[PDB]
């Protein structure tokens, strides 16, 4: 009934039809927070497709799934997925976007050891795409290496903005517990009103993530985990002997605890840290399909 009542809703937003019609070979490939992806291939041209399906009743909050037809609509960019087409198919949104074959940088952080000049590509693509979005008011705030993204040729996309939210100067600050609990900004567990400076302690979190191969407190229970990024100083490398001080100064303007002195999106991208950027040929290597060739 509020079901009903919500897929009515979805129906005034999203393109008519059904891409059941178009494609074919639906392969299960992966699961996150909102749903399921899968593979398809498009009938006419052979070409593949991703399709994320969300079901309406398997939410936290559904309104959020709006979240992907505003994406859709207004803030496609280079170092953002292309997203075609939403559509309703029963019970569940189904968003038709680009296949990012390179996977998700999470693979590459779990089995493999980045370099400087791949977590400088990585860093200055995600600033990229967050200094175009923090701009125009758009947070993303679910930062984090499944969040991100890789094209065959090595080229980085942010994806999964199912959570994120938009400031402006009637709405200065956000205040929605969101995210996950090992990259969420202290400030936000903390439940002050927060802004796109919350991306930015994120991104160092995923910084951690390359070096490190996993967030601080990975071991510990989400609940305790956010406590610990409440209460404590900035977490450390496990491996500070083994970055540059160019890489520990860029990370240090990242995990900065007062939102106020972090530095944003705009002024990273100046950073030297990012000079070390390698092109997305250099990420390459790292993927599953390359790395064991
Ligand atoms: C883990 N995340 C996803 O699977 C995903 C999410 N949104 C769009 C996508 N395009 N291509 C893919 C996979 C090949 C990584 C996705």
């Amino acid at each position: 009934s509020s079901h009903e009542q919500f897929r009515a809703a979805l129906q005034a937003v999203v393109d008519p039809g059904d891409p059941r019609s178009y494609l074919d070979n639906f392969i299960k490939i992966g699961e996150g927070s909102t749903g399921i992806v899968c593979i398809a291939t498009v009938r006419s041209s052979g070409k593949l497709v991703a399709v994320k399906k969300m079901d309406l009743r398997k939410q936290q909050r559904r309104e959020l799934l709006f979240n992907e037809v505003v994406i859709m609509r207004d803030y496609q960019h280079e170092n953002v997925v292309e997203m075609y087409n939403s559509y309703l198919v029963g019970d569940e949104l189904w968003v038709v976007m680009e296949f990012l074959e390179g996977g998700a940088l999470t693979d590459i952080v779990t089995h493999t050891r980045m370099n400087e000049e791949q977590i400088a590509a990585v860093c200055l693509a995600v600033l990229q795409a967050l200094s175009v979005l923090h701009a125009q008011g758009v947070i993303h705030r679910d930062i984090k290496s499944d969040s991100i993204l890789l094209t065959h040729d090595g080229r980085v996309k942010l994806s999964d903005f199912g959570f994120c939210a938009q400031v402006s100067k009637e709405v200065p600050r956000r205040k929605s517990l969101v995210g996950t609990p090992y990259w969420m900004a202290p400030e936000l567990i903390s439940r002050l009103p927060y802004g796109p400076e919350v991306d930015i302690w994120s991104l160092g979190i995923m910084v951690i993530e390359m070096v490190d191969g996993e967030p601080p407190y990975f071991n510990e229970p989400p609940l305790k985990a956010m406590k610990m990024i409440r209460d404590n100083l900035p977490p450390r490398l496990k491996n500070l002997h083994k970055v540059s001080p160019s890489l520990k100064g860029f990370l240090d303007r990242l995990l900065v605890r007062d939102p106020a002195q972090r530095a944003t999106a705009a002024e990273l991208l100046k950073h030297p840290f990012l000079a070390k950027a390698g092109p997305p040929a250099s990420i390459v290597p790292l993927m599953r399909q390359n790395r064991t060739r």
